[PDB]
């Protein structure tokens, strides 16, 4: 494997918030390896994530917080406290 690593800020489109589903998270793991990683489990077509992230990229960070083996719950709760922009480090499995 390598991983790609990409930041990218995704701007708040109101009615449709980041226009992003995430998966995972340590009580809530979205692979059958136990991998409790948060994931992008679905990218809304033609909203603000459209061609900038991908059904299963795995999210690192949240406006500089970390994802890592974090409640389902928890990085829920980073997307909606997040501003106008959120800014989400991504991992692509290339």
């Amino acid at each position: 494997m390598i991983w790609e690593q990409h930041t990218v800020t995704l701007h708040r489109a109101p009615g449709f918030g980041f226009g992003i589903a995430i998966s995972g998270g340590r009580d809530n793991p979205h692979f059958q390896s136990g991998e409790t990683s948060i994931v992008i489990s679905d990218v809304l077509k033609g909203g603000p994530a459209e061609g900038q992230l991908q059904e299963n990229d795995r999210v690192a960070m949240v406006n500089g917080v970390s994802m890592d083996n974090v409640e389902h719950a928890f990085a829920v709760q980073q997307l909606r406290k997040s501003g106008k922009n959120a800014k989400i480090t991504i991992r692509r499995k290339k």
